[PDB]
């Protein structure tokens, strides 16, 4: 109970307007047949075409919407659509490209796999709806057998070259033909009524129905990810690294410790109100304030209701207009004036962020956060954050060559005495790159307006 059975049954009601007479009584044996595959009885790490839903929740990255549209079955032209937006017409002789043969066809669909897919997973996932067409158009771009290795590295093999007889992964494929060993899931398997476009419509205005085979498959993801990331959410699957995850969270706490250390220091607030993570810990240790949490787990919907965070429930409950607020990736309609707020933005282009449903996003760092749709009126009673680096710590090397820092931003004893020491100048460079890092990464920072790193100088005299 790992791979999913290819005797288990798949239900055929989807498929009978494309494959009229198709059996009721169904296997994924059977399907894989039909659709001109043999597997040989084969025990060589790939099972089955088709993936249970947790395998594919475990290779989100991997997810590509797929859609086929009869154009006119060997007599007609098929439109096939991906969600990366891409249609190809492939004939038997929103990017719209005319109809070429299956042999020149299925090179750009390597091409356009590889580039997706190269930064992001060893595999690709199929994202169907599926009716037929989608189905009898693999045995034209896709290959299988037991699991390879690219000829080029030690990576899983993705990839099949008839011109070479060779294997690659999505790095080492310019020129492969063949997909070779995908995977697939079919959503409608999983037990919903009516149509695809009247169930993604329940979740998302984001991604309109042009009746253009992109759309489904764009749709067909989107219902996807809502599923299983929206509805349904697991923070125990872990993911692998594949890009700078770690420099960004160690940045991601570094900023954290600094702009809340400095808004205690310039404001003095007696009381911190630390709203978000129920695991969060005290970012400043030392600071001298009443620190008081508030458990919300990531809303992976609609962003939270500052009326239902903030509701009172008795008398005597906390004053949340005393002392400052801290939402540290706490994601709400509208922030208070008085608040500190780190907001990942969901727009953001990285191999973390894979797009979402409804204008959310779904990012992926050590666990999978549906993120709901950044929106700039949630700022309203706050400004950005200015990029500052502040130390009280002693100037004093230690243990890196130099160049002078010249810098209005450095708030330091030294910088105060008008000569950055080397110190504290290794410390604000090493500050502004973890600061960039996270930045860059699709993080944005907020706070109350009168927050002025002017009132920072007077902490040393
Ligand atoms: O792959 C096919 C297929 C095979 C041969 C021919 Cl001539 C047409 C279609 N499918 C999908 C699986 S169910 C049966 C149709
Ligand atoms: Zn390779
Ligand atoms: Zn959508
Ligand atoms: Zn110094």
């Amino acid at each position: 109970p790992t791979h999913l059975s290819v005797d288990t049954k798949f239900k055929t009601e989807g498929l009978c307007v494309d494959i009229p007479g198709i059996p009721k009584d169904m296997t994924y044996r059977r399907l894989i047949s039909m659709m001109g595959f043999k597997m040989n009885y084969q025990v060589n790490g790939y099972p089955n075409m088709f993936i249970t839903r947790e395998e594919a929740i475990r290779h989100v990255r991997a997810w590509i919407g797929f859609d086929v549209e009869g154009c006119h079955g060997t007599n007609l032209p098929l439109q096939l659509g991906f969600s990366t937006g891409v249609n190809l017409v492939a004939v038997p002789t929103p990017l719209m490209y005319k109809g070429l043969p299956w042999n020149v066809v299925r090179i750009k669909i390597v091409q356009m796999l590889s580039d997706t897919l190269k930064n992001l997973s060893d595999r690709v996932v199929f994202v169907l709806w599926a009716h037929g067409f989608e189905l009898t158009s693999m045995k034209y771009f896709v290959k299988i057998g037991p699991e390879r290795t690219c000829c080029l590295c030690d990576r899983r093999a993705t990839c099949f070259s008839t011109a070479s007889d060779t294997y690659a992964c999505w790095h080492h494929s310019i020129g492969f033909d063949y997909v070779y060993n995908p995977f697939m899931i079919d959503v409608q398997q999983w037990g919903f009524t009516g149509n695809l476009q009247s169930n993604h419509d329940l979740y998302c205005q984001v991604h309109g129905n042009a009746h253009v085979a992109s759309c489904d498959a764009i749709m067909t993801r989107c219902l996807a990810v809502h599923e299983c990331f929206v509805k349904r959410v697991d923070w125990t699957i872990e993911y692998p690294i594949i890009g700078d995850e770690l420099k960004i969270n160690a940045a991601c706490r570094k900023v954290q410790h600094m702009v809340v250390k400095a808004a205690l220091l310039a404001d003095k607030f007696p009381v911190l109100h630390d709203i978000g993570n129920p695991k969060a810990i005290k970012c400043v240790p030392q600071a001298d304030v009443e620190w008081k949490f508030y458990d919300a787990q990531p809303c992976s919907d609609k962003a939270y209701k500052i009326e239902e965070l903030f509701y009172s429930y008795a008398t005597h409950s906390d004053k949340f207009t005393d002392g400052v607020c801290l939402f540290w990736n706490c994601n709400v309609d509208r922030y208070p004036a008085n608040s500190i707020v780190c907001r990942f933005d969901t727009r953001v282009l990285s191999n973390l962020n894979l797009p979402g449903c409804d204008g959310g996003s779904l990012y992926v760092n050590k666990h999978a956060f549906h993120t709901p749709a950044f929106d700039k009126s949630a700022f309203v009673n706050l400004k950005q954050l200015p990029f500052f680096y502040y130390s009280d710590s002693p100037c004093e090397s230690h243990g890196i060559d130099y160049v002078p820092l010249k810098s209005a931003t450095c708030i330091t004893r030294c910088n105060l005495g008008g000569a950055v020491c080397r110190h504290h100048a290794n410390e604000y460079r090493l500050y502004l790159d973890a600061y960039n890092m996270m930045i860059s990464a699709g993080f944005s920072l907020w706070v109350y307006k009168q927050f002025d790193t002017y009132n920072l100088w007077n902490t040393f005299t």
